[PDB]
């Protein structure tokens, strides 16, 4: 039976590789304050301050922390992503479980400048998964907080939050107001522990692999087409330009003229920016020129995007302004990083069946040509869907999120998460976890208002998650040796993926998942 | 029923991923000549003519031909063998299966100057495995006419011989004659096939992996030991120095000092080489500084060598003269080719365990010092097995052999082939393989003198080779990623592994087996 006494629960963090399977585990000791000193607050920005009309918001921050396992990393090695992207085409979630076990509830107080922490037996801790959805998903905005990638970390719960309607600072009438006591929580003392099971939806394989052949190639390099285009509108050799038709059979000569079945992928453009700095324009573009949308007024930015080619060939320097998902290296500040301390991810392997990201998506016509009128061919800068047409999802990295909650609307075009991930209507259910207020001594005559005063008060434990992964094993009769991930063979002063002298564990590139290919 | 109208086996090339196995499976077409206009001949060179001592042989060439299947390539694609390196730790052959099928024999006939070829129907062939090992064994000392790589060439069946011992170029009472015609086999027309199925004796996994920690670096960084070493025989630090034993307990500090319980493998020295033409000597040392061994008389040099170590640290451009596998590049010359042509293995993994083929073994001392006498110490060149010695064996390349057959001898040591591969007491059995003869019209008087006229006659025909290979897979809890085997990410004329605009296929590199690593 469970007591102060005895462990509610075991380490366990493994990758059990059997079959198509493979399920991953990971174990992390966390610490939860007090947030609001227990309160909910209204929290606002308006345009009457500094900032200006696109980030104004209207909210709740609460008392409540909640656990975000929702980065790769979480669940595995770099050793275990290895194994992953170089042997799989794809793999998808199947189910998962989630256990809090060991918890201490521990006071702390001040005594003139002395501190003191002392473990606090009776207290306890309020836990409930929102298996419903009820409550704003707040994950998948790709924020902070998420368990460690290294297990030996203790990592800060962070607070829970959400946004509401606004019109400016100021709430309109359709703004909600969730209280979170509202929910059945269970409340676990250090001899409780708390476990839940979730299983995915099915959801598509995630696609890791680039394909070997271009959306354009698919021809016979050998054999002609039965087809034929229009060649010349004008007499050849002529010492007149009399107008004629002429028409060809296209062939391994002429590729671009051929008839084909497909059509790349849509295209929305992003603006292009070299990393060599004398290239670039001399101004801040960052916000005027970059790509927005525009909703209610407010213009966002659009950020990563859809899934377009970072660049083409023989073009490393450019990247799209917005386009790539940027990743920070170990210690880097938040606001105005010099450019060596940001890790730029890049989709090389799509630009088979995609657009480039800072490129034009083709060219149509402007008019209706005459004899008299000279024919006029307009840029396609932004394309939606068009019969016919096949894309690449973004790739998923081993810092980059696994899911998002796809919106409960009336429609969806291709639901997948621009950020990459898994698209789920019943996403894994958020984890809200909070410490019960515990009074200081009330006052002796009776007082209606609410107690103010609390006891210093936060909790530590121990965290375990497990999924199992579904694997498609990859199967393919390409004679010579594929592109694998593999660490570099050179001397280093220290191992990528390793701590350093000091003990700080870093991650030293953003590792994509394709590596393998296909047959377009 | 077989015929000469229906086919006599299906072509097959696999490699079938299960489990713990994998069956590799290969067909070829060869086309098998008549070698000796059907003759057994004596063949021998003395030291009367240019050759010297060393060189001299006796033998015999027959009739036959054989198959030989020894070399990895031959059972495995470039992108088979990099599942292989990569995600195992060990692999042994278990079991294979052999057929020849789909046998034409054709006569050719010259008249004038013109060529031509016809079937010949009513024509056999003989084929018999020696499963008794009662002929020399011919294989395993790495000669040409193994099946192709590529599976789309045609190959020439190479001519049986071997060799007998001897004196000069004469023959011993000893030597023995070995008529191939006196065992049994099955003759084959052009509707009839051949198979046989052989097992592998058990062999221990041929290690492919390297060591990531080294022989002498096994001890713990943190802590002392509680032994001693003789630190310093001298008084420290006075005017005098007058002898006296100071002991020390070894550390973190001096790790050459502490003691071990194992000591690297044996060592036979090679002559170093350099790439860089300027640093090598000005003269010829292959042959006379080459390291040699003696055997009745003759010195033979020793090549590849026992398995140590190319170079040590941070060189690069030092080789041991004889002591690395050499393969050619596509289309190389047999003599006196460059140094560009050929392609050097390396043996980097087994510095942890062996020693470097080109330096001295250790130091041992040369004599009893006395208070007159001061201590010498000799170097030790070649050391045989010692208690308490780890080795690693050579490793395997997909280009080199896979097999030898341990001699039939009263003892051995580590019974391992030097060239690397699985030594086997029952290799599997060659076969033998024949156009039997058919004579031209005989004189219509008898005679008792062998015909001497023959048909001019070859055959070919399809032969599949089918081998299960038992797998160690790699299960190891490093945090980091491995080095694997990748190919090259940047663009290139054409691709590696695979033909170029002419239709020839070639290798690029020898792949050495080892790219994981385990704990030594």
């Amino acid at each position: 039976a469970d007591g102060v006494g005895s462990s509610s629960g075991n380490w366990h963090c493994d990758s059990t590789w059997l079959g198509d399977r493979v399920i991953t585990t990971s174990t992390r000791t966390w610490a939860l304050p007090t947030y609001n000193n227990h309160l909910y607050k209204q929290i606002s920005n308006g345009t009457s301050g500094g900032s200006t009309n696109d980030n104004t918001y209207f909210g709740y921050s609460t008392p409540w922390g909640y656990f975000d396992f929702n980065r790769f990393h979480c669940h595995f090695s770099p050793r275990d992503w290895q194994r992953l992207i170089n042997n799989n085409w794809g793999f998808r979630p199947k189910r998962l479980n989630f256990k809090l076990f060991n918890i201490q509830v521990k006071e702390v107080t001040q005594n003139e400048g002395t501190k003191t922490i002392a473990n606090n037996l009776t207290s306890t801790i309020q836990v409930f998964t929102d298996s419903e959805y009820q409550l704003p998903y707040v994950l998948g905005s790709a924020h902070q907080g998420c368990l460690p990638p290294f297990p030996a970390d203790v990592f800060m719960i962070p607070q829970y939050g959400y946004l509401t309607l606004n019109n400016g600072s100021q709430a309109v009438g359709r703004s909600s107001f969730y209280c979170l006591e509202y929910f059945p929580s269970q409340m676990l003392r250090t001899g409780n522990n708390f476990e839940f099971s979730y299983q995915f939806e099915d959801v598509p394989f995630h696609s890791s692999y680039a394909h070997s052949q271009s959306l354009d190639r698919l021809m016979n390099p050998l054999i002609d087409q039965y087809l034929y285009y229009l060649s010349r509108t004008q007499s050849t050799g002529g010492t007149a330009g009399t107008q004629q038709l002429l028409f060809s059979q296209a062939g391994p000569n002429n590729m671009s003229a051929q008839a084909k079945n497909w059509l790349p992928g849509p295209c929305y453009r992003q603006q292009r920016v070299s990393t060599t700095l004398s290239q670039n324009n001399n101004s801040n573009f960052a916000w005027t020129g970059a790509t927005k949308y525009h909703l209610n007024g407010r213009d966002s930015l659009v950020n990563p995007g859809v899934a377009m080619a970072t660049h083409k060939d023989d073009e490393e320097r450019f990247f799209p302004s917005s386009g790539v998902l940027m990743f920070g290296k170990q210690g880097a500040g938040k606001d105005n990083v010099d450019y060596s301390s940001v890790m730029l991810t890049s989709e090389e392997e799509i630009k088979t069946t995609n657009p480039v990201a800072t490129e034009q998506y083709g060219v149509v016509a402007d008019n209706l040509q005459q004899q008299n009128a000279a024919p006029i061919v307009g840029a396609v800068n932004s394309q939606g869907a068009l019969p016919g047409m096949v894309w690449q999802n973004r790739d998923v990295y081993l810092q980059g999120p696994i899911w998002a909650k796809i919106p409960h609307t009336d429609g969806n075009f291709h639901p997948s998460p621009l950020m990459g991930g898994f698209g789920l209507k019943h996403p894994p259910p958020q984890i809200l976890i909070k410490n019960t207020p515990v009074p200081a001594d009330p006052p002796t005559t009776f007082s209606q208002a609410k107690l103010a005063s609390f006891i210093t008060q936060y909790s530590t434990g121990q965290v375990s998650v497990e999924i199992e992964w579904e694997l498609q094993k990859e199967n393919s009769k390409r004679w010579n040796p594929e592109i694998q991930y593999t660490s570099n063979y050179y001397k280093s002063t220290n191992v990528d993926f390793a701590v350093n002298t000091d003990g700080t564990y870093s991650e030293p590139r953003p590792i994509g998942t394709r590596y393998l290919t296909r047959n377009l």
